[PDB]
């Protein structure tokens, strides 16, 4: 069971699952990204596999939490890749765009700005690589959990909460490393999982633009 | 002065700021469901007045927060109204549904089982008054924030005040649950596991939006426009 690791040894099965930076192939802008977004998926879905705690789940939940945080999931990545990169959201090395390529599409352009701030606040913040990937691990597990009243779903969400909190021990346990104080801890854990917010708000707004999509991911999963 | 309260006096601040329980006024129930909504506003407006740090804001970032925070704050006050009625959202005292109610409606029967969920989700937690009002002022503070739409210094400074009055709340939800026996790591997951319900609050107010959609901006701006007469 996840359960039982150590926050060491956490952090060192998430960043061992990582999935590289994928490159554009190449209006022609939208199938760029629709092309880069749907590589990233396949990369994505397995390392979803091998966070602690996700194969535990029913086949359908697995689906039911990628279906709910795979944009989050792409967009979290695109700002943290963007860090260093002021002004400009890094799609991809070679697919460095600003706001004003971002306009060339259809309501996207207020997303970009909040895709933006969310790169400037993390660098900001120094996020480190070992806290991104804790972050990254819990919009997966947390994203579709309050969406699955049998007693089978009870148990998925008691285990969910339980892989939760040690992520959460593992994000306060880099921080305690990084000689933060107890009070610097609560409050940059806090910090970081408002942001939490803000990614799925930009993930909402989002979906209602490029606007099923669970048998295309199950079909995935299962392939 | 917002930053200088201790965690007790932020406590009692935001308990003494709590709007009044409205009752519903009598699709029959999404008429019924605007009017409680239009007269909680009112009230939510004053309630907004009373955050510590709120009204240090600009008249423009004060409406910005509102515009965007307004429904989540609707949904938290009605999960928490509705903990002591598992199966049931009590919108008001006289108005208790059930999730069978909800289809009666074009397309909430989604969002009235996110929010049952929710509420059962603070009842599994015993989640308490202290706690819940501590998340509604982080609402408040977060929902709007990365969303001003200037980088102007005010609004730098206006973001700065917010994020350490966000810490500030931090501060005083961990003080609460040192003073409940809570060990260290059992503090962090339980500030972790009522941050990430945030989230979901987040969904279901866009969600509800969606299904809902004079700009509210005016109205807000109106409202929060006081004279001092
Ligand atoms: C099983 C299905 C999976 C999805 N397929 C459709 C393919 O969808 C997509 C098409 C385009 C984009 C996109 O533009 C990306 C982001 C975005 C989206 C909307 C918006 O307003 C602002 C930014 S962020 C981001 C990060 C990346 O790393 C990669 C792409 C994006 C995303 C998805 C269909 C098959
Ligand atoms: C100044 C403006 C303010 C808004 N007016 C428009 C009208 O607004 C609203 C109309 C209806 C509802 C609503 O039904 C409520 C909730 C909801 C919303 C969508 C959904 O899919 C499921 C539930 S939760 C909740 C909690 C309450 O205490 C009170 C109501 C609700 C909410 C707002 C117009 C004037």
């Amino acid at each position: 069971l996840a359960l039982s690791l150590t926050a060491d040894q956490m952090v060192s099965a998430l960043l061992d699952a990582e999935p590289p930076i994928l490159y554009s192939e190449y209006a022609s802008m939208m199938g760029l990204l629709t092309n880069l977004a749907d590589r990233e998926l396949v990369h994505m879905i397995n390392w979803a596999k091998r966070v602690p705690g996700f194969v535990d789940l029913t086949l359908h939940d697995q689906v039911h939490l990628l279906e709910s945080a795979w944009l989050e999931i792409l967009m979290i990545g695109l700002v943290w890749r963007s860090m260093e990169h002021p002004g400009k959201l890094l799609f991809a090395p070679n697919l460095l765009l600003d706001r004003n390529q971002g306009k060339s599409v259809e309501g996207m352009v207020e997303i970009f700005d909040m895709l933006l701030a969310t790169s400037s606040r993390f660098r900001m913040m120094n996020l480190q690589g070992e806290e991104f990937v804790c972050l990254k691990s819990i919009i997966l597990l947390n994203s579709g959990v309050y969406t699955f009243s049998t007693l089978k779903s009870l148990e998925e969400k008691d285990h969910i909460h339980r892989v939760l909190d040690k992520i959460t021990d593992t994000l306060i346990h880099l921080m305690a490393k990084a000689g933060l104080t107890l009070q610097q801890q609560h409050q940059r854990l806090a910090q970081l999982l408002l942001i939490l917010s803000h990614i799925r708000h930009m993930s909402n707004k989002g979906m209602e633009h490029l606007y099923p999509l669970y048998d295309l991911l199950l079909e995935m999963l299962d392939a």
